[PDB]
């Protein structure tokens, strides 16, 4: 029963995931000044000519844009991975208001959203198996600002009457996950979690530097989606992000200078 409200959200989580008072829980503020190059980092292939998506899911919590991940299709290497990392969904974060949204922060600045391409790790066979390992998942986050339009997302804006309510999902084919891709792909990148429940401490972040443009109407169209199903009292998706948590024992690692 996790959620985003006063008596579900993410001050309450805790209770039944322990877990999200631990070593490595994420987002994280991204300090830029403390940062620090690392000289060595790998360059990061990001390979999607491939992709296969299939679906859009409305989940309760966001929507979801999901790939077939039965072979290496659409896949992340370099950057700070070892092996080969497959595409299985991607996912926004979003605010009621444009000065708030991303779950990682840059400066402590909120972004208007944060979308999520989430890859799992080919060594461990299925995603189910890879959450319980500590390089299991490496998630590429992308900060949306407000401003011009995205044409690479005008797609998905335009499906999501489709699935305004929890649990309703549609045909989603032949959509090119690089669209959403800012021009540079240089990056912060250290250990963290999953962002809700069951906030598995799994995954390797790669926040990308440069933020994507989306318009006004773009975002306004995301908070029209519902967090409740149909036939229930309307409950405006807004605001699904969960605050920077503490680094504890970690550095942010910079690819660039
Ligand atoms: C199952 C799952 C996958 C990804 C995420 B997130 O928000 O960390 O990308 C949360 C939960
Ligand atoms: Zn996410």
């Amino acid at each position: 029963h996790w959620g985003y409200g006063k008596h579900n959200g993410p001050e309450h989580w805790h209770k039944d995931f322990p877990i999200a008072k631990g070593e490595r829980q994420s987002p994280v503020d991204i300090d830029t000044h403390t940062a620090k190059y690392d000289p060595s980092l790998k360059p990061l292939s990001v390979s999607y000519d491939q992709a296969t998506s299939l679906r859009i899911l409305n989940n309760g919590h966001a929507f979801n844009v999901e790939f077939d991940d039965s072979q290496d299709k659409a896949v992340l290497k370099g950057g700070p991975l070892d092996g080969t990392y497959r595409l299985i969904q991607f996912h926004f974060h979003w605010g009621s208001l444009d000065g708030q949204g991303s779950e990682h922060t840059v400066d402590k600045k909120k972004y208007a959203a944060e979308l999520h391409l989430v890859h799992w790790n080919t060594k461990y066979g299925d995603f189910g198996k890879a959450v319980q390992q500590p390089d299991g998942l490496a998630v590429l986050g992308i900060f949306l600002k407000v401003g011009s339009a995205k044409p690479g997302l005008q797609k998905v804006v335009d499906v999501l009457d489709s699935i305004k309510t929890k649990g309703k999902s549609a045909d989603f084919t032949n959509f090119d996950p690089r669209g959403l891709l800012p021009e540079s792909l240089d990056y912060w990148t250290y250990p963290g979690s999953l962002t809700t429940p069951p906030l598995l401490e799994c995954v390797t972040w790669i926040v990308l530097k440069e933020p994507i443009s989306v318009s006004s109407e773009q975002v306004l169209k995301f908070r029209k989606l519902n967090f409740n199903g149909e036939g229930e009292p309307e409950e405006l998706m807004v605001d699904n992000w969960r605050p920077a948590q503490p680094l504890k024992n970690r550095q942010i690692k910079a690819s660039f200078k």
